[PDB]
């Protein structure tokens, strides 16, 4: 691993400047 702590994990949905989980959580 490079970075822990970056945007998003990889393969997700951004909104208003962040993306979060729909399915998931």
């Amino acid at each position: 691993f490079g970075v822990k702590d970056g945007k998003c994990p990889s393969g997700r949905v951004r909104r208003l400047g962040i993306c979060v989980p729909d399915d998931d959580y």
